[PDB]
């Protein structure tokens, strides 16, 4: 299953092509302002076969709590009404959300002992690296 490598309290410590990433999401100005200023801590957790993922910035918080492999409703940080899946794959835990004919994808993977998110929409690539803290 799921590495528990995976499971502790990650910090942003870098983020390229997010603007573009957000845009092409149809992301509102206001959240893109915020996405573009946040460096948020993702904590990861798990209850037995629940997996949690708790994103926290400044002043907003995020979370999901999901089994792997079964479809789950999810409110994005955007405001996003999606239906969401988390499966894994060759150790990388992938996440696609799903609306209004749409989709994209956030591939988390550990390389180096850091957490690498790669979101993709129709695309627009982006990478965020998140360290353990
Ligand atoms: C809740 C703190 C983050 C705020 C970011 C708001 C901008 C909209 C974000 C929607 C998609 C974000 C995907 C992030 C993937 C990750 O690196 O965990």
């Amino acid at each position: 299953g799921m590495s528990n490598k995976f499971l502790g309290t990650w910090k942003l410590v870098s983020s390229e092509n997010f603007d573009d990433y957000m845009k092409a999401l149809g992301v509102g100005l206001a959240t893109r302002k915020l996405g573009n200023l946040a460096k948020p801590t993702v904590i990861i957790s798990k209850k037995g076969d629940i997996i949690t993922i708790r994103t926290e910035s400044t002043a907003k918080n995020t979370e999901i709590s999901f089994k792997l492999g079964q479809e789950f409703e999810e409110t994005t940080a955007d405001n996003r009404k999606t239906k969401s899946i988390v499966t894994l794959q060759r150790g990388s835990l992938n996440q696609v959300q799903r609306w209004d004919g749409k989709e994209t994808t956030i591939k988390r993977k550990l390389v180096n002992g850091k957490m690498v998110a790669e979101c993709k929409m129709k695309g627009v690539v982006c990478t965020r690296i998140y360290e353990k803290v």
